[PDB]
DNA sequence: CGGCGGTACTG
DNA sequence: CAGTACC
DNA sequence: GCCG
């Protein structure tokens, strides 16, 4: 953490692409900020900097302005709608287009949006737990979270297997929402069952918005809401799980595990490799064309385990907390 | 020049 | 489909 | 934005 006097700054730089939608520009940024932060010392050269993965000759200039002048003069031209943006694309449901959109229409506020703007279903609850949707809960609670779902799965199959992932299999202290992922080893039992799931979490009163679910499609691979432990001292958090065929229970967990980063380098790597990998599963001898877009699917190969994705890619294993990018 | 992850809902 | 979301 |  050795150059928080650039990084800092560049922050800024990459939220405000972000939220304009200059998402490559944006993603650019984002990969140079990452370097930076897990490079030891303080760059201190023009050369230094294009040194470092991640980082080239525009980055380095800018680099280059914050050690000197000690500031960064495209900070002083960030458009003035951008904090609106943000605040705007903080609403779960909203993203980019959306929140350009309402701030065209002369929308400032979130009192501007509850009482003028056409919202999404979705954006509506999003709206209604704005607070809520922005903290980050102790671990604690998400084990508490995970429990009463695997409890009331395994109570009509006993046999099914439900582990949390993201942010808290990864073992961060505190975490944005609980995933849970579920499946079930006789490679069978895990069909049509977000019907029994759901249903005896709404029985509890422990489910309390829907923001993505299926439930008429019997295949239905996850639902996205909001539930509340009970007692005093609560406040809603966001539940995410997915229900997978064991066959993919690898590929659902690594997937499921993150972080989003490490996702998009494994799979950045396998396509490298003309592989190819997703929450579903590993494939092998991909066809594509000279566009990077699939053009023949391959081979499914078999993944009993993480471990067994990593190697076949060529990879030594890392455990959950090293995935944390 | 041009890709930068691969996928699942919504309406 | 485009937008948004998931990790 | 970076990089092949
Ligand atoms: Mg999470
Ligand atoms: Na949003
Ligand atoms: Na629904």
């Amino acid at each position: 953490a050795h150059n928080l006097h650039i990084t800092e700054k560049l922050e800024v730089l990459a939220k405000a692409y972000s939220v304009q939608g200059d998402k490559w520009r944006a993603l650019g940024y984002a990969k140079a900020i990452n370097a930076l932060k897990s490079f030891h010392k303080p760059v201190t050269s023009y050369q230094e900097a294009c040194s470092i993965p991640g980082i080239g000759k525009r980055m380095a200039e800018k680099i280059i302005e914050i050690l000197e002048s000690g500031h960064l003069r495209k900070l002083d031209h960030i458009s003035e709608s951008v904090p609106v943006l943000e605040l705007f694309s903080n609403i779960w449901g909203a993203g980019t287009k959306t929140a350009q959109m309402w701030y065209q229409q002369g929308f400032r506020s979130l009192e501007d949006i509850r009482s003028q703007a056409s919202l999404t279903t979705q954006q509506a609850i999003g709206l209604k737990h704005y607070s809520d949707f922005l903290e980050r809960m102790p671990r604690e609670e998400a084990t508490e979270i995970e429990q009463t779902v695997q409890k009331a799965a395994q109570a009509f199959n006993s046999g099914l297997l439900c582990v949390a992932c993201g942010s808290y299999r990864r073992g961060k202290a505190t975490c944005g929402d609980v995933d849970v992922l579920i499946t079930h080893p006789d490679g069978r039992s895990h069909r049509g069952i977000f019907s029994r799931l759901l249903d005896s979490l709404r029985q509890e009163g422990f489910l309390t918005d829907d923001l993505v679910s299926q439930e008429e499609n019997g295949q239905q691979q996850k639902y996205l809401g909001v539930c509340r432990l009970p007692g005093p001292g609560r406040r809603h958090r966001r539940l995410d799980i997915i229900v997978v065929p064991y066959s993919e229970f690898a590929c659902a967990l690594l997937y499921f595990t993150g972080s989003a980063h490490f996702n998009r380098s494994m799979r950045a790597l396998a396509k490298t490799k003309g592989m190819s990998l997703s929450e579903h599963a590993l494939s092998t001898a991909v066809v594509r064309n000279t566009h990077g877009c699939k053009v023949g699917p391959g081979r499914v190969l078999p993944t009993p385990t993480e471990k067994d994705v990593f190697r076949l890619l060529g990879l030594p294993y890392r455990e959950p907390a090293e995935r944390d990018w």
